C-alpha cells in the first residue's frame, strides 16, 4: 500500500511527495522515461528535472561491478559469493561493488540477482544469481542489497520475474502455478523488498501470455500491493511492448526508452500523448515519479556532492581482499581421495589445458567482448553481467610461482591437445589438469551455445584431456572453473584422478584462490549451491524450444526434485569436502511460532510479522581433525505432511564457523515466520500449519547429523 511512517521508506515518500509538487507533466515523463539506447553517457539515463535539482539519473550494469569501466574491480559472480555460504563476506561484495558505483558517479546498479533463480542447469545466466534455493539466494540478496545502499547507491533487484532460461526469452511465457510463482520464484524477491531495494527490473518473457513488463498481477498485486515494494518498476533493455498497458499495470521507467535501432519509444513523448488523450490517468504518471525519487531521496543522492560520472576513474582501492576471499571460500572441494590435498613438497608438477593461462577472456580482448568468449582461464560468464578485468591472476602463473619457492619443477602443456597433456603429465608426482564449462546471456553464441549450454560436458574436450592425463599419470587433480553443474562420471571413474576442484567463478583472483586452497593455506570451506547430477536425465527441467513452459515441476527443482524422486545425486546441493573433518551435537529447538495465516499490516517484504523472528535453532560444531577449517552447517526443515504438498526438505538457515582442532563453537539460525510458512493461493496469504516440523541440521541436505522438531499447535 504505502511505507509507513517512521522509517526509511516512508521519510522518502515524504520528501517525494513534497518534490512532486514542484514539477509539471513534462518535468515527469522526462523522469520515468530513458533518453534512448546509447542516449546517454550511462547504459540508462533518464531527463534531468531542474525543479527539484534532480540530475539525468545514471544506470549501470551490473552484479558484479561496473560495466565499461577501466578503473573499476570485477567481482565474483553472485554465484561465487553464495558458494561461501558467507554472510559477512556477501555483504561486503555489496558494499565494496557501492563504493565503486557511487566512485563512478552511477546512482543506480543493475543487480543483483534473484531471477533467473535457475531450475534448469544449462540456463545461460544462472551464475550471476546465488544458486536454486529461494532462501539462501533471498538470504543473499537481502545482504547484497544491505551491502550497497549503505553506500548510497540504487540497487535494481532483477529480473521479475520467471527468466529461466535464455533461449527465446523475448517470447517464451512462463506459466506456473500460482504457489509456485509465489513461494519459490518471487521469495527472493521479497527478501529484496524487505532489505529496501530502491528498484525491481521486470523481464523479457512472457508470464501466463502478458509480457512481464506489462504484467498487473506481478506487478502491481504481487509485487507492490502483496510484498509492499514502495520504489520503482523499470524494463529490462526493450523489454517494453505498450504505451498505455505497461503504464497501468504498474511500469515506472522506460529503459532505455528506445530499441536498439532508436525506435519503439513507447514512452516519451508517447507517454504525454497518453496522458493527454485520457488513456494514462496522472495519476498513475505521479505514482511512478513519486516511487523514482522516493529511491532517489531514499539512498540519500540528493543531498550535494555525489560524484560526477566518469568510469575512467580508478576506484579500486583494496577492494581486491573481498574479490580473494569469496574466490578463495567459495571453492567446492569434491573428491579429495588418499588426501592428495593439500600439495606439500613434491619433486615435480605438470600443469594441463588452455583454462590454466591468461586468454583472450583474461584479456578483455576484441575477439571476448561483454565476455563472449571461453579462451584461457575463466572468471565469469558473458553478456550484460560481465565486466573489464582491471587485471587478472591465472592458475599457472600463481601455481608457478608457488611451486618454484619449494623447488618444485613445473612442467606447463598450455593447451588442450591430448597428446602434449599426456607427455607434459608423465613422469610427474602430479598433474594438475584445468577444464571449464561456459554461458551467459542469449544475445550471443559462443563455440555453437546459443546463450544457455547446449550439453552439461566440459568444454574444450576436457573429458578426453582428463583422460589422456590419466593414462600418464597416478596422481590427476582436476580443477573446474565453470558456470554450473557439468557432469563428471567420465572423469570420477577414472581411478587415476584423486582430487576434483570445483573452482567455481572466481573473476581477477583466480589463481591466488586456487593456491591459498591448493597449498593449504586454507582449507577449502565452499559448499555447493546446485546440484551435480550422475546424469543429465536426473534434472526435471529441459531449455525449452515452444512458446510455453508450464513449469509443471511445480515447487520441485533441483535438491527438491532428487529428494522426492529418491534419486542420488553424484554431490548434493550443500555438498563440501574440507581438509579436516566436523562434529555436530547438541540440538535445541526454541520456538513460539503460531500458526494460521500471516496478520500484520503489509510493509515492504509483505505483511509485517513475515521476517520477523519466530524460532531460534541451535547446534554445536567442533573441529575433530587435523587442521584448521570453516564449517558450513545447514538447516533443513520438513512441513507437517497434513499441509499442502511441500519438498520433503527446505533450507531455511545456515551459518559458518571456523574452527582450529578442537575449537568448538555456535552455529545459530533464526527462524523467521515466511520460514514455516507456505503460500494459500485461495487466500492469498502466506500460512503457517499446525503440526510438528521436521528439524534436519548437517554438513549438506543428505549428509544430516542431527534431528529434532518443531511443534506448533
Ligand atoms: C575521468 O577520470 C579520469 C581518471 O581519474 C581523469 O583522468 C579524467 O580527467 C576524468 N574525465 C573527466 C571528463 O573529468
Amino acid at each position: 500500500v504505502v511505507p509507513p511512517a517512521g522509517t526509511p521508506w516512508g521519510t522518502a515518500y515524504d520528501k517525494a511527495k513534497a518534490a512532486l509538487a514542484k514539477l509539471n507533466l513534462q518535468d515527469k515523463v522526462g523522469i520515468v522515461s530513458g533518453v534512448g539506447w546509447n542516449g546517454g553517457p550511462c547504459v540508462g539515463n533518464t531527463s534531468p528535472a531542474s525543479k527539484i535539482s534532480y540530475p539525468s539519473l545514471c544506470l549501470q550494469d551490473g552484479p558484479l561491478g561496473v560495466r565499461y569501466s577501466t578503473g573499476s574491480t570485477a567481482f565474483t559472480p553472485g554465484v561465487q559469493a553464495a558458494s561461501t555460504w558467507d554472510v559477512n563476506l556477501i555483504r561486503e561484495r555489496g558494499q565494496f561493488i557501492g563504493e565503486e558505483v557511487k566512485a563512478s558517479g552511477i546512482h543506480v546498479i543493475l543487480g543483483p540477482v534473484a531471477g533467473p533463480l535457475g531450475k534448469t542447469p544449462q540456463g545461460g545466466r544462472n551464475w550471476e544469481g546465488f544458486g536454486v534455493d529461494p532462501y539462501l539466494t533471498g538470504i543473499a540478496m537481502g545482504q547484497t542489497i544491505n551491502g550497497i545502499q549503505s553506500v548510497g547507491v540504487q540497487a535494481t533487484a532483477k529480473h521479475y520475474i520467471l527468466n529461466e532460461q535464455e533461449l527465446n526469452r523475448e517470447t517464451i511465457s512462463s506459466n506456473p502455478d500460482d504457489r509456485t510463482l509465489h513461494e519459490l520464484y518471487t521469495w527472493p524477491f521479497a527478501d529484496a523488498v524487505q532489505a529496501n531495494v530502491a528498484s525491481v527490473m521486470c523481464s523479457y518473457n512472457k508470464v501466463n501470455t502478458t509480457w512481464a513488463c506489462e504484467d498487473q498481477y506481478t506487478l502491481q498485486t504481487v509485487l507492490k500491493d502483496q510484498l509492499g515494494f514502495p520504489g520503482y518498476v523499470m524494463t529490462d533493455w526493450n523489454a517494453q511492448h505498450t504505451t498505455v498497458q505497461s503504464a497501468n499495470s504498474g511500469l515506472d521507467m522506460s529503459m532505455p526508452g528506445t530499441d536498439f535501432n532508436g525506435n519503439n519509444r513507447l514512452w516519451g513523448p508517447a507517454l504525454t500523448n497518453a496522458v493527454n488523450s485520457n488513456q494514462v490517468p496522472t495519476s498513475r504518471v505521479d505514482d511512478m515519479v513519486t516511487r523514482i525519487l522516493a529511491a532517489w531521496y531514499l539512498t540519500g543522492q540528493d543531498q550535494a556532492g555525489y560524484p560526477s560520472f566518469n568510469i575512467s576513474r580508478n576506484v579500486q582501492g583494496n577492494h581486491k581482499t573481498n574479490v580473494r576471499a569469496i574466490a578463495r571460500d567459495g571453492i567446492v572441494l569434491l573428491k579429495n581421495d588418499a588426501n592428495i590435498l593439500p600439495l606439500k613438497k613434491p619433486a615435480s608438477i605438470a600443469v594441463v589445458g588452455s583454462a590454466a593461462i591468461i586468454g583472450n577472456h583474461a584479456r578483455n580482448s576484441p575477439s571476448c567482448n561483454d565476455k563472449g568468449c571461453d579462451d584461457g582461464a575463466l572468471g565469469m560468464g558473458w553478456g550484460s553481467g560481465a565486466v573489464n578485468y582491471p587485471y587478472f591472476v591465472a592458475p599457472y602463473d600463481a601455481i608457478n610461482t608457488r611451486a618454484s619457492s619449494q623447488g618444485t619443477q613445473v612442467t606447463l602443456s598450455n593447451t588442450d591437445n591430448t597428446s602434449s597433456g599426456a607427455s607434459a603429465a608423465r613422469g610427474k608426482d602430479v598433474a594438475i589438469v584445468f577444464i571449464t564449462a561456459d554461458s551467459g546471456e542469449g544475445y550471443i553464441t559462443v563455440e555453437g551455445n546459443a546463450g544457455d549450454r547446449n550439453n552439461l560436458d566440459p568444454w574444450h574436450n576436457g573429458n578426453a584431456l582428463v583422460q589422456a592425463v590419466a593414462g600418464a599419470n597416478s596422481n590427476v587433480i582436476v580443477v573446474v572453473h565453470s558456470v554450473g553443474a557439468i557432469i563428471l562420471e567420465q572423469i570420477l571413474a577414472l581411478p587415476q584422478v584423486k582430487a576434483v576442484v570445483w573452482a567455481g567463478l572466481p573473476s581477477q583472483e583466480s589463481g591466488n584462490a586456487l593456491v591459498d586452497v591448493l597449498w593449504g593455506d586454507v582449507s577449502p570451506s565452499g559448499k555447493l549451491v546446485y546440484t551435480i547430477a550422475k546424469s543429465p536425465n536426473d534434472y526435471n527441467t529441459r531449455i525449452v524450444s515452444g512458446g510455453s513452459d508450464s513449469f509443471s515441476e511445480g515447487l520441485f527443482i533441483d535438491y527438491k526434485h532428487f529428494d522426492d524422486a529418491n534419486i542420488t545425486p553424484r554431490y548434493e546441493f550443500g555438498y563440501g569436502l574440507s581438509y579436516t573433518k566436523f562434529n555436530y551435537s547438541r540440538l535445541s529447538v526454541l520456538s513460539t511460532a503460531k500458526s494460521g495465516p500471516a496478520t500484520g499490516a503489509v510493509v515492504p517484504g509483505g505483511p509485517s510479522d513475515l521476517f520477523q523472528n519466530v524460532a531460534t535453532v541451535t547446534v554445536d560444531i567442533a573441529n575433530s581433525g587435523q587442521v584448521t577449517g570453516a564449517e558450513v552447517a545447514q538447516l533443513y526443515i520438513t512441513y507437517p505432511s497434513s499441509a499442502p504438498r511441500t519438498p520433503p526438505k527446505q533450507l531455511r538457515g545456515f551459518a559458518k564457523l571456523n574452527l582450529t582442532p578442537g575449537q568448538s563453537g555456535t552455529a545459530t539460525f533464526n527462524i523467521r515466520r515466511r520460514d514455516l510458512s507456505y503460500w494459500d493461493t485461495a487466500s492469498q496469504k502466506w500460512v503457517v500449519p499446525s503440526g510438528s516440523f521436521g528439524i534436519s541440521v548437517g554438513a549438506s541436505s543428505r549428509d544430516i547429523r542431527l534431528t529434532s522438531t518443531l511443534s506448533v499447535a
